[PDB]
């Protein structure tokens, strides 16, 4: 959990600047005390200070799992998932894939935007 | 671990020796007998097999799914580049968390680049 609330609060200072307890316990589906014991967790581990500003070492964390995210839709989307599909099963892989495989991905997903033939010729394949 | 874990190692130990033996599944999943017995025990309820250990019609369908699915998935990573030793714990971590609908895509995927290997060097080159 701990990478899906940085991801969170990542993206909500993106969107509005900061990250509230509250919006970051509606975003995740949980009860804002579950926030509060996490939030002192990312403080521990120096990944957040005191509202809620993110170290140098929780932004990369947090830039990166933005990264992942987009990247793994983008995938699934390419290769013709349905897009009500995509979220859920991004949300549901993304954080159990090697470095690795996210950077082949990366390449393949390259791979596809770099001529729009081969997009044709999966299709085909479909 | 999951339901699906479990039918899939009862499954491939049953086509390895054509029994699935409590000890061998704990040993497989790394798990106490304990977690077994009363996975065991839901899995018969749920009507996916019966006590040894027998697949119903329903569990062998499944059990046969999952090591495709197992097997596509390491075919996936495997044409797209990822470092083989990485592959066998990512598939762990993805297979029971993909829609059948990206699994099928991800087949088809699997079958582009197998049907012209001019594709596979293709990709080679962007990397
Ligand atoms: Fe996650
Ligand atoms: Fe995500
Ligand atoms: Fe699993
Ligand atoms: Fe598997």
């Amino acid at each position: 959990s701990m990478e899906d609330y940085i991801e969170q609060i990542y993206m909500l200072i993106e969107e509005k600047g900061y990250a509230r307890v509250s919006d970051i316990a509606e975003a995740l589906a949980v009860h804002p005390s579950s926030v509060t014991k996490m939030v002192q967790k990312l403080d521990k581990d120096e990944y957040l200070i005191y509202g809620l500003v993110l170290t140098s070492k929780g932004k990369k964390i947090g830039k990166r799992l933005v990264y992942r995210h987009e990247l793994l839709e983008q995938f699934l989307r390419i290769i013709g998932v349905d897009e009500e599909k995509i979220y859920n099963d991004v949300e549901g892989i993304e954080h159990h894939l090697s470095w690795n495989s996210i950077d082949r991905i990366g390449d393949l997903v390259q791979y596809f935007e770099e001529d729009d033939a081969r997009k044709k010729d999966l299709k085909s394949i479909q």
